[PDB]
């Protein structure tokens, strides 16, 4: 998995791989009809590696609260995912280190802000762009070097991080799924 | 153990083998009477793999409910395989991962589509066709080779997958179990 | 232990050897009043595998029950089994896989049909004979040599199958317990 | 430690030898004055092997119920025994196998049959002798040679085998402890 | 991380460096909006080594007591501290050694005293500097070198520490934090 | 794998298996041009079992000493297979126990008797049937079955061991390979 | 890797995938610029499996020979390959089991017949079709399928194996290479 | 296996079980027609327990020597065993503890006494009777009940105590197999 | 360490970063003056990664050779490196995998072509660029991203690709060394 | 620690040495003040073995029962140490084997008898004399030889078996301290 | 094993009990004959403890030396020993700690003295008495409490330690040799 999340010149973008593997097999989007890696969730889109089984579990999840969590500051974030937690252990069957890790990394984009979220609950507001999952060095390379280059808007940069991951490494694959919102005032 | 699924012109088909294993041993269809690993749940074939309990603790599970389960979606699938998980580990003493395995995958087949979910509840829509258990590699192989081909349809192509495994793998063995039906509109 | 099974021309039959094994220590009907391996439940014939206290915990655990099971097709006799396994953990002390074992394989004859339950509540219908235990291998060697001789009925083959593992495997012993019955149409 | 029971021209008898072992440490009846180690429970004896401490635990235990239980038949004995071993558990802390060891292989001796009981419950009626304890195979030997010789009574037999392991092996030691009943019609 | 406290001539200072880590990768504050490592508890500044996420479940632990708590002496920081390590665990999912690990040291700097906690809650008040995190060998060195020196204040004997263990240790990066304040009569 | 081998009426024969395995992966003289697991040894049939690395390893082994080996005493087959053990290890790159393994089990026929060589150089000869390789078992109850039937000779006796064997165990798999010959006037 | 070798209608193919593996790294035919897997020796084309250093090896070792080796028969093919094991150990630093491994799967085609030898030295001629690598198993299951389609010659056949191999699992990717050649008379 | 060994009335007797073992198979004298674990060597009788295997190194090795070994002593006999080991390691294969295992016990019986050598080369000159083997305990319980049976010679003692142990335990079976000798005078 | 090398518009570049580490410790070009990763042999650049002590071995190595080797094709560049490693052993103490380890990755650029030699002496001519080290995802994705680039020649490619390593990861670091020469007709 | 116990010519008697270990620190009566190993209980002396804590355990657990419990036979001594063990893991933090270990060894002197209790909690009446600790061996050594010598009585042979053990074993150290009484009509 | 040495008004002796075991199997001087564990070296009685094997090692070796050794002085003694374990490695096939051991333990009495040698070649001559092997600390303490008694010589004392080791170890047994001699001027 590969995904990756920008921000420039008030446009905030998103994006991720679409294969899925089982073991050293290769599921990709030309054989499995709901390949996204991207869930929405309000008005964040929610970009998701791991296990192919979280993006149903917070799909689930988050369709199961009163209303949709605030996704949109550091502590608010936090807060929803130390609640998220106990759910995975208690509801949906989750299994050395600090902390107990919530095993996937996310990234979260909104109009107020783009965010990760990584397995042991590390919240982190980004101020230019980062990439989690098994292709992220692939993603970051890409994006450092294409950032500032004027005729590429932040989905442009977002896509091509993942085109960089899917190029060199066995867990991404094309398509690139993105999507790209405004930076709210 | 190989369990295909195929989707082809309007025609969804699924199919299984029929020997079971007990250590190196063989249990053929020409032995054991009750040696079909696909069981009816509503409209919709379970084609189920690991252990040869799990088809009788899905039919006797399944059998219990007050209505027969949706398995018509994604979303919907997960929820029922989410809740049989729980039951698993209680009334059907089941025994590193990110989450925990429910230690069987299964394909669904019905009307409305055609469905995978892997042992850790990776649910899946698939487009064309699939395969699980330690024969699978050979279905996929088989499959890719003859999805194509104009004078086989869906069911045939499915018993292809099998065959295939069949010929190849001490896990699987003749004759195969298929199922054939219409895509609804 | 040997144990065996077989069903030909409308007759049921069914075959247990005679000797307990402690370590290396050899414990043969010679010098063990109680070497039956075979029990009576309702109307069926239950011959039981692995540690010799098993008989007798069936024995007493289906007498505490109300009436006893009805041991003829795969889904009572899974039923059954699964409720046992309950309380083989719960009063009996009994103690990887899939699925929790039971550590006992068993086969079940009576006038519907001839059954098995492997360990792991893996029942099966058998269509001309089977058999469990160590000595299985030999049994079934012997019996598939057998079955089709004119001469030898279900009870002569069934017997047969466990002098073969006595012949040659030092967890089976002489003599053979052998019953008959007729095939319920 | 070596116990025997041997069943004899109308006659029971039960044995054991009197030694008790501290590591590489020997406890002989010469030094220990409570050296027996078959107990009287109701009209049955019960000749035990394991840990020295067992005898006292069973004393306690079945002094303690409101009569002494019946303990012969297969069945009974098994109840019996089976109800034992939750104490040991719950009440004097008892500590890979099929079932729960109860940690000690015992004989029984009464009017009404020979039997034993293995550490896993292997309740066993005897038509002639048997033996348990580490000394056993030496006793076995011993008594399969002697037990044919007219001369020789079921209590010279049965002392004859505890004899033998005393001779040969380090955790049996004389005096012989032996005791003798009548045959019930 | 390397977290510095400093104490000189009336006045208080504390630093962190802004550096986060990933495994091998690493995330500066020119990538992390949210990089301080360093936030206020009432009148309070805490430098918090240990897992990045520790400084917002801190911050929101915190902000839910009725009061701030007070952390101007060695008894009441222990006090509260012990306190907190019962949420870590409870709340927090916080996972050898004489007592149980709270998996971060901080620093405490306000008014009224410079302080440490240690992972093992081992509360400690320093007359001078000090210097937590893998960093403070080389923090306490150039500390150790230049608390002496009349032109530099206690916030640039507390910045330079940082800049010393950034220099020379993979896991410290600038820029430098820091934080003065008076001390009180 | 199984091998089997038997002695009847002045009869000895010796039958085997086709199928190869590669992990659970299936290899059957269908696919497999050299699927005989029995070579031929001056007048003895040596049925072999393990690697299907080991038939190559003992023609070849054999067939580069001055003449073929006699394999027709047990204290002659026993020197024979020592200095072979020496070969494996030096020429042939073989890798608890009592005695080093050759990881072999083999099954010996000739005109003079019938005879194994276990992977630990216990060589035995039979007086009736035994049996080799994983289906062994399955084999040995067959053959007990059948070994008595007058209708069945010494060569059909053996092809049954390995048909049971087949029937249910995942390592063997049909056709039957076999030979059969006269017992010399011993 | 995945390799093919197929005899159809008097003609012998053999085929390769071209993409190298450095842990999860993809290195395929488009930076690589040797990353074919196929080696002529004499009049034989060998497909290799194993390490990319592999190909490397054998083209040095067989270039190093007075006459190109004669793989035109089984035990011919083993002693080149008994005495190659050899000089791997050797001179090229090669480094449980029945037999050391050579740890690569060979293929070999020439007109004299299509033969494979395991790293185990397992020669093999085969009648049909093969592949070795861990592509193999999908491309047995495609070349099963497509073997006995008129529309393909054996060529075609060969090429699909590969594709099928490269469309699922993630060490084996396009473009394929593949030879085609007579069969002798 | 169970190999015993007796000396009573002027009288020298050993004896074996004949089964072989493969895992928990059974290999019996009814399939084996080379079942016998008692060898000659020279007027000596070597009865053999651990992998049937040792049998056929044991023969092998003396009849290679120039002279069939004088095994009529304790010294003579640890000497000869003590050199076999070294041969044992060195042409046939042989594979924590204070000394080497030779992987097998012995028992030697012979006109001027009867031995036996466990594993690790410990000699013993045996004054009544012995057994080795995983079925030893049974026959020297057997024996020991036995023994002073006066209808009984060295012979008879020594079968029973085969036929306890094949009783009993899964590595011993019938038939069982003897020799009997004279004690010679001279001891 | 990230070693990157480049082919474009007949110009060959090569480039490395000049960070040493000891274990968590930097040694930067700041304290190090021999910090330079990338050597001469004979016209080849050769970027070392892997042990700081690498590049004063192979230097005093091929110093000691007979004629410089000639690094301009593949299986001459094996022939040497085969050759190396038996001296890394044999003269400077060098210390699962099919192949023996070099322990060290190389790239080489010489007016020929540009190659690399992995740790398992996997010789490869790449056609375009490639990087080694633990840098080289970083280096990979963003050589990606602008090797297309009109206004950035082989040379400003190779070390951007270096610049994201060090952005990134604490085992590369400025300033980055780097070489350009002619492609040679 | 060495213990000991006599009975002889109507007389009973009890010893211990006076040497508690701190590792391999000797903590001796000389600097020691409480180095009494023996108590009090009711009319009986108590000598303890095992950690120099359980004393005061003991001590502190007999005062606190209603009144003294009876030690003058073995059914009552075992009822009583069996109670004791509960209380031992349940109040005192007592931390492979057939039963749980008290941890020590224990012998009863009283006019009625000579006892012990091993930590396993078989309890014995001796006849003659006994001892405990890792001195035990030297001691029953000693009160071997010397119990027959009428210039000795039993204090005499139970003070020379310590004597005995302090001598040669580097866990006893003298002073011993004993007690005698009169054996009860 | 017990072997024990005494030096006492100008005689001096040594003795051994006589019983072998293998596992728990007692092999006593009853069914034994030599059963001996004391062996003449010119005018020396050796006593060996450790496997029964040495005995005949030893005597082998010390047959095979042109001339019995001095043993009567440490240095001579020492110096044999050390010869000795070379040729036990070399020759007898013997096989952690700081010295390498012979693994067995030896008191050696001439006219000259009394001496004792272990396992590590720690050569002593002792001024009184000695014991080695297993029942070494009954011997001790046994002899400890005898050795001034006026009406036993050195040989009665000698016999005593063994004795009392005989009564309390499963490793020692009856009879006892013992030879004595007179101290020389």
């Amino acid at each position: 998995t590969t995904v990756t999340i920008v921000r420039k010149d008030g446009r905030i973008a998103i994006a991720a791989d679409t294969l899925t593997k089982w073991g050293g097999g290769k599921e990709s989007a030309d054989y499995v009809a709901n390949h996204e890696k991207i869930i929405r969730v309000g008005d964040s889109y929610v970009a998701i590696t791991g296990s192919a089984t979280f993006k149903l579990i917070l799909a689930d999840y988050f369709a199961s609260l009163d209303e949709p969590p605030q996704l949109d500051s550091v502590a608010r974030i936090f807060c929803v995912w130390n609640t998220l937690h106990g759910a995975l252990k208690e509801h949906y069957y989750l299994q050395e280190d600090d902390l107990e890790s919530s095993r996937m990394d996310v990234l979260i984009a909104n109009p107020r802000g783009i965010f990760g979220v990584a397995a042991h609950r590390t919240v982190q507001e980004f101020s230019k762009f980062y990439a989690y999952g098994s292709g992220s060095p692939y993603a970051l390379g890409a994006m450092y070097a294409a950032y500032r280059a004027p005729s590429l808007d932040a989905e442009a940069v977002a896509r091509l991080g993942v085109m960089a991951a899917a190029e060199f490494h066995d867990e991404s694959g094309l398509p690139v799924q993105s999507f790209v919102m405004e930076l709210s005032p």
